[PDB]
């Protein structure tokens, strides 16, 4: 079998009666999943995997972009010199698991190694028809509603010596963060709550995996975002069709030397688009309480670099990194 680039088709459990945009897009661009997927483990076979050059990350990415271009209609969209204005009605926004599968003559390989670091060989390979349900969660600094690692915290980078490369952290235990726009004074003011002690344990367990990649003479320190667009400066995401911008300063101030962490949040109308370079405008925040509990299953940090003391700051920006943390243990091959 050889790795080829084909036209994938997505599968989903989308209800036709649900008017939530993901359920509507998936009842249009996807197919009903198979209740009994046949995963066949390959005997005595070792294959090469590369998550950093996977095509499925691309086709998924374009599908999410095409999804958003039909789902979240902005009032004003501004790209390089051109202006796009249209109706901007608020909708139901709750990401549904999207399964990706291979066409006829093709199959999907799956690495089952418990320590797989992203690139290299694999001794435990199987062949499934469709990938697992990947919730297309668009967020920064922290990954959400994703798939946890089976064993330990498997940090992954394209080049660890390269400080410009994003290290995608995959947790083995999740932390639940509850974000809330109180009903009520300020319709843009919101917040999020998570366990303070549960969070300091993650920063500690991660700082051990970081001493296994850069040396045990290193002192791991976590600092906030350096600068840039608020999308990567704060923990930006989308809860209830609203774009939250949670200041994660308290999340990224740590050293090895209350009980709840409350992140000050802000519902913003103007968004720096991730699909392409530009800006988008949406209607003012809706009425009532906007709230959704999420599971922090992964991270997106970076390294400063440039001796002894290693500083790590929250990253993000490229939503392909979001897909890779789910589409790493996979590849498309052509069966003869
Ligand atoms: C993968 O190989 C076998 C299952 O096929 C298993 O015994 C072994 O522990 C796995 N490898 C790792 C990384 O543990
Ligand atoms: C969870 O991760 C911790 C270290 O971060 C590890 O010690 C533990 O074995 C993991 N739990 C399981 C059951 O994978
Ligand atoms: C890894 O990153 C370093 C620093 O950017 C670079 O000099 C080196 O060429 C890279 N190594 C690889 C894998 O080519
Ligand atoms: C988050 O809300 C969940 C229910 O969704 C609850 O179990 C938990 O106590 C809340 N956590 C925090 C830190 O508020
Ligand atoms: C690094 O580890 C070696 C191991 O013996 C130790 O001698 C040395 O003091 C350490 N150096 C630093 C930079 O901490
Ligand atoms: C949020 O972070 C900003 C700087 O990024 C800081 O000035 C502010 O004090 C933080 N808010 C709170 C209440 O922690
Ligand atoms: C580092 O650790 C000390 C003691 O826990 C704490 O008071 C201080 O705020 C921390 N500051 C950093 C991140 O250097
Ligand atoms: C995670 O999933 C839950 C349940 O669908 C949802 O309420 C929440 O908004 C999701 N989080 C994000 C940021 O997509
Ligand atoms: C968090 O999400 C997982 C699967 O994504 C789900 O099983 C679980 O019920 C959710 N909440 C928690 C922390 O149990």
């Amino acid at each position: 079998w050889k790795e080829a680039t084909t036209t994938l088709f997505c599968a989903s459990d989308a209800k036709a009666y649900d008017t939530e945009v993901h359920n509507v897009w998936a009842t249009h661009a996807c197919v009903p999943t198979d209740p009994n997927p046949q995963e066949v483990k390959l005997e005595n076979v070792t294959e090469n995997f590369n998550m950093w050059k996977n095509n499925m990350v691309e086709q998924m990415h374009e599908d999410i972009i095409s999804l958003w271009d039909q789902s979240l209609k902005p009032c004003v969209k501004l790209t390089g010199g051109s202006v796009i204005t249209q109706a901007c009605p608020k909708v139901s926004f709750e990401p549904i698991p999207i399964h990706y599968c291979a066409p006829a003559g093709f199959a999907i390989l799956k690495c089952n190694d418990k320590k797989f670091n992203g690139t290299g060989p694999c001794t435990n390979v199987s062949t499934v028809q469709c990938t697992h349900g990947i919730r297309p969660v668009v967020s920064t600094q922290l990954l959400l509603n994703g798939s946890l690692a089976e064993e330990e915290i498997v940090i992954r980078s394209e080049n660890f010596t390269n400080n410009a490369k994003t290290i995608i952290v995959q947790l083995n235990e999740s932390v639940v963060i509850n974000c809330t726009r109180p009903n009520n004074g300020d319709i843009r003011q919101a917040h999020c709550n998570l366990s303070k002690t549960q969070w300091e344990n993650t920063l500690e367990q991660i700082a051990i995996k970081l001493k296994e990649q850069f040396g045990n003479n290193k002192t791991i320190i976590f600092n906030p975002s350096s600068g840039g667009d608020p999308e990567i400066v704060t923990h930006s995401f989308n809860c209830g069709g609203e774009f939250f911008y949670c200041n994660s300063t308290q999340l990224f101030t740590w050293n090895d030397t209350g009980r709840n962490i409350t992140l000050p949040c802000r519902i913003k109308q103007i968004i720096n688009m991730w699909q392409e370079v530009g800006k988008a405008m949406y209607a003012p925040p809706i009425r009532g309480q906007i709230r959704c509990s999420s599971n922090i299953t992964g991270l997106l940090l970076t390294r400063d670099g440039g001796n002894g003391t290693e500083i790590f700051r929250p990253g993000g920006g490229d939503m392909r990194d979001n897909w890779r943390s789910e589409l790493y243990k996979y590849k498309v091959v052509k069966i003869e």
